[PDB]
């Protein structure tokens, strides 16, 4: 046991860590982005099916309403602790553009507060994904 042998040990560990820690963080950041997108992507089908039958869509976990012709999304706003899910306009009947968003309020330093948006243009019924995260953490298929 000597001070030189100690300094080298500490030097080795400090280097392997200085390299790995930033990589781990980056990996977590990419994973958060994918999880946010995966929580709203399935909801596009719920929107399309309601519209294709002349009905509207509403947020929340209520029941189908035959009087007002509204279908619920079936998921609580905070079901995924990474953030919050939102629909706009609410309710939506397809005569105007629609957005499904996931706001990452519970994410780590890199993504905290960033937003992933799925936009449906009423004219042609096409969906497009955009994000305001740092480019390196944006999911494949989405853009700024």
């Amino acid at each position: 046991f000597t001070l030189i042998e100690l300094m080298i040990v500490v030097a080795i560990i400090g280097i392997l860590a200085a390299i790995a820690i930033p990589q781990y963080q980056n990996y977590v950041a990419r994973s958060e982005g994918a999880s946010a997108l995966a929580s709203v992507n399935p909801l596009k089908t719920t929107v399309e099916e309601a519209l294709s039958r002349g009905w509207s869509v509403k947020s929340g976990t209520g029941t189908e309403d035959a009087t007002k012709k509204e279908v619920p999304l079936g998921v609580a706003a905070d079901a995924n602790k990474l953030g919050t899910i939102a629909l706009k306009p609410d309710p939506a009947d397809g005569t105007a553009d629609i957005t499904l968003t996931f706001t990452m309020g519970g994410a780590g330093p890199k993504n905290k507060g960033k937003i992933i948006t799925l936009t449906r243009t009423a004219a042609d019924g096409l969906w497009k994904c955009t994000s305001d995260q740092d480019e390196q953490f944006i999911p494949k298929g989405c853009s700024r």
